[PDB]
DNA sequence: ACGAGGCACTTCTGGCCTCTG
DNA sequence: TCAGAGGCCAGAAGTGCCTCG
């Protein structure tokens, strides 16, 4: 109901917009509640052995941004993360523009709650 | 959430197989009032049941039904699971179809709704 | 009878890759 | 190159058939 139906309109140009692709990527984003972002961060971190993960503030909910050293399907990440929940909203999408998406998440009206490397894609190549 | 199996007085009728790939045409489901009303409609559309009834059982509801083709209990269960809601659901094969239905029609049990006017009689079962 | 379980699909899952603009 | 659509693939999971005891 009041739950978002997509990511914030300001992030949309950075996200993947495939509906029918079997393409795999290495940068994903997840939009969920405050409660689930905490749990998801660690779980996701361990499962996918993330080269990077950050947790962000978004309009009274949270966004998880993360890079993975291996390629995954958006639906594979989605399925893994839905099997934690039930039960609360979750939008999961591939990210096409990693620097841009990261840096947008560090500025208003978004902010960093916590991240696994300080400064992230601004301070580190993940090449 | 609540109950952990079917009422003990109906257990003799059910199949308890856990390692069988055998398929059946009679099943019963234990669940809440809200879930049983819905699974009545949806199991019938889904399996195009030859008969389906919904009954009062101790705070909750049982659904009994016969399907025109053969299914694995695990199928009926994977389907019925997908319409919960971490509300509870016991789903089992029925070995003794008539005896199960007839028990569910008498005290402590009663019929709420069934897909045939005046339910089932003994002939009907083979 | 009925539970165990061999078997045979078929559907699902989650990667690969090329094509195309 | 990029990114979405989709061919293809292999291994897992699903949901039937059967016969054996």
């Amino acid at each position: 109901v009041e739950d978002p139906k997509d990511f914030p309109s300001e992030l949309l140009s950075f996200l993947s917009h495939a509906v029918f692709s079997n393409r795999t990527l290495a940068c994903f984003a997840i939009y969920t509640t405050k409660e689930k972002a905490a749990l998801l961060y660690k779980k996701i971190m361990e499962k996918y052995s993330v080269t990077f993960i950050s947790r962000h503030n978004s309009y009274n909910h949270n966004i998880l941004f993360f890079l993975t050293p291996h390629r995954h399907r958006v639906s594979a990440i989605n399925n893994y993360a839905q099997k934690l929940c039930t039960f609360s909203f979750l939008i999961c999408k591939g990210v096409n523009k990693e620097y841009l998406m990261y840096s947008a998440l560090t500025r208003d009206p978004f902010s960093v709650i916590e991240e696994s490397l300080p400064g992230g894609l601004k301070e580190h190549d993940f090449n």
